[PDB]
């Protein structure tokens, strides 16, 4: 149900988050903390998206409130999660975006200003992890700090759990082709802690390091210590690819596999996890509120055991969406 | 003493094999044949490159003739291959590289004019095919057309034929994220035959495919069957990386690839396939000459059987030195 | 009742003239011809956007015709433009498209097939030709053969006759920073009659030529040969701007050219000529319906005789409409 | 013998100016301060380049020195810069690239340190403007604390110079098509003080504001109050191009303005200004160090008393030499 909700950072993740629940519809917005971005510039960094385009609605800054649609925001400038009155805006939930509190200690931070539950919109060293469609039904009451998992993890679990339920993944090697993400320099400049990451992210194809595929270990337990991968960073800014190279159990030929992916598609993961034989490119999923897309035509099978899967993911979009469904899903369960 | 080679189309690839015998000097070029390009276009084509820069040397049109670095170059204009008169002009080699006579009976036609032999810069459906350090002492002097097989199959063959030779490769499964190539479209365009590839390039992830991983199993008969994959066109103008997922029969710990890597690319695979630990970028790969350059910070291992292996390679000049390397090596055996 | 409208040519122009009509509703699509593009493929072309996005709505192959949100469309295959039965299909007005056939000679071809009148999506050599909100009222029933001018030509003349009209534009020079185009090539490619055109369009800013500003001369009598310009090809996939540095007859303050361009975008050319006075990037146009833009804060004025004035607009989108718009106007006086 | 330099700073201006010191060997950079960068990480900022490729010669880190081509560099690491002991390390010349002690009094602090010059590698608010081939004669040994202005300034004073020189510029706007910089964004994200610069680079034609044009005045003072201009940033890695539109007041055929601009890069402006005829596309200009380079062909006059003149500059390799460049010249008055 509709279920108050404060949104703590809004950089790319906030934003998005914001918008995904004023078209949506399932949460109202009623508080967002930012203490870089003034109330006028936060006008205009959610009125204009270049990936996504100007937002269908009304934006405007109306006695220190943000009010999209209508509906006026609490505009909160504090750089101490602890110190935030989200209580005295009214926000029940609180979506924890900023990237720096993931651990539950740092995360917990918003209860003390009144916050019933936060939602970390990305991996948690230690908070229960959560993909909707995949271990959403583990969800309970008891459960005041939980993590929304990474926007890779939510392309790849949904995938891995059909493919795993009806054949068995013995083994699996994941590689993400993916969009360029805020941490990205322009032209080669300083990343110290992780030099190639640091490259300029218009002219390189750059290695790197995700924990996303071992993290579906931890939402689908029976894949714990079966998944491991990488990823590569290309110039686009938005849409990624999951290529997930993985030996069956059970032989699995592939319109076996197409079968049973677009069964699921049709039924239980309806809206997380689509389906196509299009001859479809990044692009056509822009703005694609699934969280991953099996491409039937793009992937190809070595043997009945031996396959490599495809599927894509609007990095930003997806995610964004499912951070609203987990809630929504939460307020149900109050 | 050096072979004289004549060039059959001044695309692409024929350019930059041009680039490859003056910079290596380990061939002469004597003529070039294109119905399409005028000697003065010729010029212009082959002293500027955005990709590689440019050319390191002199070209200018003299009496007809194109002239880079002192030495002159006969310019025919015929459509017909049959109609190019090869032996006048003193070309005892023929690198057919249009892209349009890939067949033996086709590329054949080169004999007609006086060629003695034909490389096609391609694969060939009929043609024996060769990757140098991989097959390259099979040729024999009764082979009068061959291939060089595709830029690919070239990144991925030495990395095979090392993991192979020291662990046995059960199976794998490739997929090369590949730089924008001649045959995509700037702007959503018609391709009839391959819908995906008519989208925009620019604003475009493009899975693709390529028979580069079937065509390892017949430059190394004994993986035949064994590896298949596919392609994503990303937009950058050059550089591509293979990522080879595979299978061992004997266990590999991942320091024991890196060294029998390390290995061969100090030894008999030097100049073909090289070996770093930098934290490199695709960039750091323009205008390098090596057929596969192996990342061993980039790749991972899943357990002591199974493995995901970085391999990257400049798509336009590895090959058009590897055109240039199989030729002195076909003229030492004469 | 909305005239009925055949398209010849599904290129990038016919595909964005036959969204627009359905977009806006102004004028019925009945029949398109495409030589080269079966009916499949027209579906795959037409729902497919990486720019615009998907199209919002039905597109489906129904026995034979392309189907847009339930309207049944005749497709036709015709090479001969005089051989295409537009008078079966009930098309009355035809939309030359092809780029081919810009001559009144060439372009009365599609009269032969019972059209009434012939629209150019294109300059024409001896075609009258038309912007909307400029010279549109010199269109007369007797006009079987017209043209709609180029999208540079159409961002250019509105605001162009605005500021003409007001402060007298003494002469003109105009720099056009234009998105990418289908002519173009991906990497360095053969453009025999345009060099700079071949280069790769991803890597490069290309100088261009465009006779834009010196055809804004032949809409606007007044402004002959006081107009010329050139272009500049960056890599972007949609949206350009004009940059038009003028001298002008009577002093204009910067303040006082604001208030006529921003009083001419809410009258007489609404929907045509916009105006803004936000923080604008290239992004906020993509699927901008308008002609052109003004960017009030992006321009600069040295004095009240010499200014340099910036307008955006959708290269693709724009023009689209104003076709659509044209044909509008053309029925009303039927 | 050569002027020992230290270079405060190790970011993109820092380094470039670092390297064309040594490809020059014009001077001896002895000495780099970098508070954030550690020498480990220096090596390979420095040896490794996207844009202009890996470094001609050898770098390493020898017993706490960063040792370029034999030549060891004692490494800074301080904040303040009143604290780098210049003095100690030989360093006569400062060079002040950071771009936040761009006025003469924070500049100053690195007289403190044992520095007798201080060159800021940027346009200054108080401190004097050179540019090579158009002022640099008005320096005098009295002048502690100098600039060298903005790499767009030194593109387009000396092609100015040369204009003025011959026909007088009554009155000229600018506008300059610029590359991606250090200071732009990969995606939408926060630039709190110039909001369309926080716009995705990758996907936008950025509007910006410029100093640049309204600076040549003060290197010309007999163009002050004469020259204004703006500024596009487009999504390229490197190069960046001038556009000047200018009344002249002697009234000058465009082979004229050929001939005189030729003749200059001939004689006293050679090495600072090119002039080309051939058919350039913005790579051609990737690591040329002119300031400015006269495009012929792109440039285009509506009369003989108004036209739009073209010019490439290397906004990062260009910049860099003039800053090497100034040095020797202060140099060779000591």
């Amino acid at each position: 149900g509709k279920v108050k909700v404060g949104v703590n950072g809004f950089g790319r993740i906030g934003r998005l988050v914001t918008r995904a629940a004023f078209n949506s519809g399932k949460v109202d917005i009623v508080a967002i903390n930012d203490p870089f971005i003034d109330l006028n510039y936060m006008v205009y960094m959610f009125q204009y998206d270049s990936t996504h385009g100007k937002f269908h609605g009304t934006v405007k800054a109306e006695n220190g409130k943000l009010v999209i649609n209508g509906n006026p925001i609490t505009i909160f400038q504090e750089r101490d999660p602890s110190k935030i009155k989200w209580g005295d805006a009214g926000a029940e939930y609180v979506v924890e975006s900023t990237g720096v509190f993931t651990t539950m200690e740092k995360a917990g931070a918003h209860l003390q200003g009144g916050a019933k539950r936060v939602i970390i919109s990305a991996p948690s060293a230690d908070a229960p992890m959560f993909v909707m469609g995949v271990n959403h039904e583990k969800y309970d009451n008891s459960l005041k700090i939980i993590s929304n998992a990474s926007c890779t993890t939510n392309c790849l679990a949904p995938l891995a759990k059909v493919i795993h339920d009806n054949f068995g993944i013995v083994e699996g090697l994941m590689t993400t082709v993916h969009a360029i993400t805020a941490t990205q320099k322009t032209v080669d400049g300083p990343s110290g802690k992780l030099w190639r990451d640091g490259r300029g992210a218009l002219q390189n194809i750059i290695p790197a390091s995700t924990g996303a595929a071992k993290a579906v270990g931890k939402v689908i337990p029976e894949l714990n210590g079966k998944l491991t991968g990488m990823a590569f960073r290309v110039p686009t800014a938005n849409v990624s690819v999951v290529d997930l190279t993985c030996r069956l159990e059970k032989p699995a030929k592939y319109d076996d596999i197409k079968k049973v992916v677009k069964q699921a598609s049709e039924g239980p993961l309806k809206g997380i996890l689509g389906y196509t034989e299009h001859q479809v490119v990044s692009s056509d999923f822009n703005s694609d509120t699934h969280s991953s897309t099996f491409d039937a035509g793009a992937g190809i099978a070595l043997n009945d055991h031996f396959v490599k899967l495809i599927s894509w993911y609007d990095n930003e979009f997806g995610y964004s969406n499912r951070v609203v469904d987990l809630m929504a899903h939460m307020a149900s369960k109050e």
